[PDB]
């Protein structure tokens, strides 16, 4: 185990063809996770699994340009589970994010932040037990 809030560094940003796993556990209870994709403090791509949002589950994802949040995409498949451990691979592909959960697609997030070079960071937080954070090219 690792502790959250956790900061991967992404020296020199993303590129295409770049395969970032996260792996952890959901803890007992869990209502919210985070993954952070930073350019600075823009959030080139926030991807949030929410538990309970009006008794349902959700994934919200966003950008955050100048500290405002754009318009939310949502997707209500949630491959997540209390308790239960998990694999997001987020992979970067030219025009958008590919985000897969246990070796299952979950969605696309298409780049609306352009300088991939400059995503240095991926924060991860929330409810959950982190096991390993890293990414290697396809
Ligand atoms: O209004 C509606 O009505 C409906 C009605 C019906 C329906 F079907 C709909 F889909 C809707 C849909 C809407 C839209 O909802 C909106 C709107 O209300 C808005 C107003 O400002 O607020 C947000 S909430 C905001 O969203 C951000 C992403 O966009 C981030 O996730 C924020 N955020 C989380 C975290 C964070 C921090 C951590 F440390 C964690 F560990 C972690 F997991 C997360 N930090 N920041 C979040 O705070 C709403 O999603």
């Amino acid at each position: 185990p690792l502790i959250v809030p956790y900061n991967l560094p992404l020296p020199g940003g993303v590129v295409p063809r770049m395969l970032i796993t996260i792996l952890g556990t959901v803890k007992p209870n869990a209502n919210r996770i985070a993954l952070d994709f930073q350019r600075g403090n823009d959030v080139a791509f926030h991807f949030n699994p929410r538990f309970n949002e009006n008794n349902r589950r959700v994934i919200v994802c966003n950008t955050k340009l100048d500290n405002n949040w754009g318009r939310e995409e949502r997707q209500s498949v949630f491959p997540f589970e209390s308790g239960k451990p998990f694999k997001i691979q987020v992979l970067v592909e030219p025009d958008h994010f590919k985000v897969a959960v246990n070796d299952a697609h979950l969605l696309q997030y298409n780049h609306r932040v352009k300088k991939l070079n400059e995503i240095s960071k991926l924060g991860i937080s929330g409810d959950i037990d982190l096991t390993s954070a890293s990414y290697t090219m396809i």
